[PDB]
């Protein structure tokens, strides 16, 4: 037995400034593990991470990604899968993200999508302080995570 | 309203030899429409065609794609979603195909996946005769298509 329960999929590109939030989280976890999470350093596209996640047979999947939500830099929100669909959130390959989330939810049964608001996103940009702070905030909630980890739902109307 | 019922997604790359089966079907349809199908010339990856298919609000989606099924060149089969999953069929972006099909099934209802067996797949290869023939065969069934268009299920 693997004894796997929780899986954390970190999405992003460290070569794209604040889009590096996900890879940064993966780096922190590698250096100092928190909780029971198996952490996937997913990079730019979640599509090619799906097969591994399903094979891990998790009970709970957390996805962390820098995502423009129209908020102040570094704000953290959980995005409801219905709002993922309504917002037309896309992967880098222009796949609608709700397709992946909704299907994962059928196989896993708790799937949480967590967005962190970037400020600057561009090739070889540095990460800004509010995003570094947000990544620390999420990291510190990984141990003993329950529900939505105490984070607010994104308000989309 | 658009009055749309049937959508045909053609998958493939004309610059990859027998992988051009899908694009060829799109070309035939554009030149001489068959049935009520709205035909999407989907190219290499179906991922970026999903939003348009969903917006079209079809009741039935037929997907046509050159796919290695371990059969003789030009053989045509319908691949059941269970088998798509078990085979670990992948898109060009390594997205499992079964996730895409299963979610389309929720949004559309009836989703049919038709595979055509290629022989040769390579950059700037020609298409081989059995695959040309297979594309013609599928084309001729589009008008008045019912069920799985008379094609056999892939045995795997
Ligand atoms: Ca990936
Ligand atoms: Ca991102
Ligand atoms: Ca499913
Ligand atoms: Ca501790
Ligand atoms: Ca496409
Ligand atoms: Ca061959």
């Amino acid at each position: 037995a693997s004894a796997v329960t929780d899986v954390l999929l970190c999405v992003g590109n460290s070569m794209m400034g604040d889009d590096g939030a996900g890879p940064l989280l993966a780096e922190k976890c590698a250096a100092a593990p928190k909780g029971n999470w198996v952490v996937i350093d997913g990079g730019s596209a979640p599509e090619n991470d799906i097969v591994a996640i399903r094979e891990l047979r998790p009970t709970r999947l957390l996805i962390v990604d820098a995502t423009d939500m129209g908020l102040n830099p570094g704000e953290i929100r959980i995005i409801d899968p219905d709002d993922i669909a309504e917002m037309f959130m896309m992967t880098t390959h222009n796949m609608p993200l709700n397709y992946l989330i909704d299907q994962l939810k059928e196989d896993i049964g708790e799937v949480i999508f967590l967005g962190i608001q970037p400020d600057i996103v561009g090739f070889y940009y540095p990460m800004t302080q509010p995003i570094k702070d947000a990544v620390e905030t999420v990291y510190q909630r990984l141990e003993g995570w329950e529900g939505n980890g105490g984070f607010a739902q994104l308000a989309v109307e």
